This record gives C-alpha cells, sequence and structure tokens, in this order.
C-alpha cells in the first residue's frame, strides 16, 4: 500500500552500472518503503561489522566490563586491511576500541577478534536470529567472507532484511538505551562511507552508515540511518553486485541509488 508510491528509475541505473541494485529504504514516520530487488540476497562484505558491533553491546548489557577489556593480539592476527589494530599491535586495543575501529574504518583484525568473542559467524548470525532477523547469514571469517560468488548465499542478507534489522537496533528496542546511542554513535563516526549513501544527504543532516567492499563481482554496498531535520528519520541499505569476477564496484552507483530512494520517499534533500 505504502511501497513504491513513486517509481523510480532504478532498472536503468543498475543496467549503467552493468549489475545488479538492491535497494530498500523506510520512513519512520510514515512507514512508507521504496523497494528494488529487496528481497535478493547480496553479499554482505564489510557491512556486517556494523551488526557485530550492535551483537557485542548486546553482550555487554549482561557483562559490566565488556567494553573496557583490554585485548593483546598477535601479528598472526593481522589480517590485510588492519589500519587501526596494526598501530595498537604492540600495546593491545580495549572490545570497544575494537568495535569502533571494525565499524569506523572496516578493521579486519578487529572483526576476526570481535567475531570470536561471539563465538563465531554462527554466533552473530544467532544474535540477528534473536532480533528476528531470519534472512541474515554469516558463514565464514576475514578474509574468505568477501568471495562474493555468483548465487552463494554464504556471508549474505537482503537489503530489506539489513534495513530491517538497522532499524530496530538504532532507533527500535532491539539494544538498551545507553548501547543504541553507542551504535548510533559509532555508526556516525564511520570515515570509509563520504562516497556512498553520504553523498546523497545534505551535510546538515545527521547520518550515521556501514559500508562493505568485497572487491570482487562488483559487490559493494551501504546501509544508513539518516535524520532529515523536521522530520522522522530514514533507515536504508544499497548493495550491489554484477557478473563477472572482474567487474568493478561503483561508488557513484551507490550514492545515486540512495539520491532515488530518498526521492522515492518525498524526502527533500540537495
Ligand atoms: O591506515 C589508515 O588508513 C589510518 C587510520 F586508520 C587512522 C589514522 C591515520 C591513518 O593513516 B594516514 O592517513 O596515513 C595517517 C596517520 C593517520
Ligand atoms: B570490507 O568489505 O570493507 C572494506 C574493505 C576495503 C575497502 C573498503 F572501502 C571497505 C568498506 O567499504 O568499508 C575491506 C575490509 C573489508
Amino acid at each position: 500500500m505504502l511501497t513504491n508510491l513513486v517509481a523510480e528509475p532504478f532498472a536503468k541505473l543498475e543496467q549503467d552500472f552493468g549489475g545488479s541494485i538492491g535497494v530498500y529504504a523506510m520512513d519512520t514516520g510514515s512507514g512508507a518503503t521504496v523497494s528494488y530487488r529487496a528481497e535478493e540476497r547480496f553479499p554482505l562484505c564489510s557491512s556486517f561489522k556494523g551488526f557485530l558491533a550492535a551483537a557485542v553491546l548486546a553482550r555487554s548489557q549482561q557483562q559490566a566490563g565488556l567494553l573496557d577489556t583490554p585485548i593483546r593480539y598477535g601479528k598472526n592476527a593481522l589480517v590485510p586491511w588492519s589500519p587501526i589494530s596494526e598501530k595498537y599491535l604492540t600495546t593491545g586495543m580495549t572490545v570497544a576500541e575494537l568495535s569502533a575501529a571494525a565499524v569506523q574504518y572496516s578493521d579486519n583484525a578487529a572483526a576476526n577478534l570481535l567475531l570470536k568473542e561471539l563465538g563465531g559467524p554462527a554466533g552473530l548470525t544467532a544474535f540477528m536470529r534473536s532480533i528476528g532477523d531470519t534472512t541474515f547469514r554469516l558463514d565464514r571469517w576475514e578474509l574468505e567472507l568477501n568471495s562474493a560468488i555468483p548465487g552463494d548465499a554464504r556471508d549474505t542478507s537482503s537489503p530489506r532484511a539489513v534495513t530491517e534489522s538497522l532499524q530496530k537496533l538504532t532507533l527500535g528496542s532491539a539494544l538498551a538505551a545507553p548501547q543504541r546511542q553507542q551504535f548510533v554513535d559509532w555508526l556516525k563516526g564511520n570515515t570509509t562511507g563520504n562516497h556512498r549513501i553520504r553523498a546523497a544527504v545534505p551535510a546538515d543532516w545527521a547520518v550515521g552508515d556501514k559500508t562493505g567492499t568485497c572487491g570482487v563481482y562488483g559487490t559493494a554496498n551501504d546501509y544508513a540511518v539518516v535524520w532529515p531535520t523536521g522530520r522522522a528519520p530514514i533507515v536504508l541499505a544499497v548493495y550491489t553486485r554484477a557478473p563477472n569476477k572482474d567487474d568493478k564496484h561503483s561508488e557513484a552507483v551507490i550514492a545515486a541509488a540512495a539520491r532515488l530512494a530518498l526521492e522515492g520517499l518525498g524526502v527533500n534533500g540537495q
């Protein structure tokens, strides 16, 4: 009833990109939605790291002092793309610092260390099940989870399930109020998303996001909570893939899809 009240040229955009774009956007005030390939599976890539940090925060509600726990790690933990954890190899970092690094710099070593804390990919999957997400699945660790093989459901979710879970965690009751705001604050401080959803969001609106980039099969993504001034927040997810292993991803296509989603919701932007 409230889905796709205004059609947008997502098909033309994905054809120009040479792949598939999946979009789900939710106006949390009216419940209106924009939906395009929203129930197809796309590889999570690093976008799982936001939900990873939420799962850690959930655990911290029952474990006072979890976030402050210092974690030492060896050089064998430092897999490629670990920009924060490599600078603290000789000192260690706290669980909260590892969570912030995973969210804000997509730190791979931090993500693997936190996955171990939660009981591995099945433990993160169990957390997502506990909030009502039956679509999300994490199956592997960094870096193997980025393979993005066409048709492979491992390490995927759907744009719709990503948006629904993000809403529950950032705006709903899935986390206690202090942990909810900490999750929002980590997302707001993300440094890797300036050319994706944020490029579609006016500078005077608050926004938090988590990006993902698999490095193959034109596969990259971003999800965000957006607070336009004077109205209810918007939650949205934009995922891409492409048929060939050497197909490149496009940040511009993600930003353009985000623009179309906001336009489809009637949210006046840039
Ligand atoms: O490795 C990084 O990407 C990185 C980081 F994650 C946090 C801070 C810095 C980094 O590198 B740089 O831009 O050369 C600079 C000292 C600053
Ligand atoms: B992950 O998918 O996140 C990521 C990587 C490399 C470059 C990026 F821009 C991103 C991202 O989008 O956050 C590697 C670590 C993984």
